[PDB]
């Protein structure tokens, strides 16, 4: 069903995450973590304090799809086990900020062809697939985008609801 999903998404904030490679999203799905540049880290930490749920919606660059979405379960923190992110070309992971813990809500993919009717008011009403890493997606667009994903019957939102 979709009722617990709609409960989690109620009055949530949504952010577009653009990964340069599939390996970082695989690592995120396996470890329940994400890391981003400080400019986005600050935005996400502000949002985490201000909203019932902060949803990251993931897209691998050039893949033509979203790879799933997840809910922040903490602000960013430093000093955990290192995460062996792949950076594009030979760039340093030092550029990254803290680590956010995340609970996955959907690990299934959604092709951009299925979201072509959704525009994001906070990015000039361009299609929601279009946007820089960290672009905020307005509430209604973000909710409809999440509801387009195939149901992920491996996930139980009961434990996510309790963290709200
Ligand atoms: C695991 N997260 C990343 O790899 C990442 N997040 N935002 C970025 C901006 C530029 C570069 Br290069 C890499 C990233």
């Amino acid at each position: 069903g979709t009722s617990k999903l709609k409960y989690v998404l109620q009055d949530a904030r949504f952010f577009l995450i653009k990964s340069n490679n599939h390996e970082n999203v695989s690592l995120a799905k396996a470890k329940g973590v994400w890391s981003t540049l400080p400019v986005n880290e600050k935005k996400l930490n502000l949002a985490f304090r201000s909203a019932r749920s902060v949803i990251l919606i993931f897209s691998v660059r050039e893949s033509g799809k979203f790879q799933g979405f997840a809910r922040l379960s903490s602000e960013s923190h430093h000093g955990g086990s290192p995460i062996h992110w792949v950076l594009p070309a030979g760039m340093s992971a030092k550029m990254l900020g803290g680590v956010f813990k995340i609970d996955w809500i959907c690990r299934r993919e959604l092709p951009f062809t299925k979201s072509a009717h959704l525009t994001n008011p906070w990015n000039e009403h361009k299609p929601v697939k279009i946007g820089r890493d960290g672009q905020e997606i307005e509430l209604e667009c973000g909710t409809q985008l999440c509801l387009l994903f195939p149901p992920d019957e491996s996930i139980d939102l009961y434990q996510v609801i309790h963290k709200m």
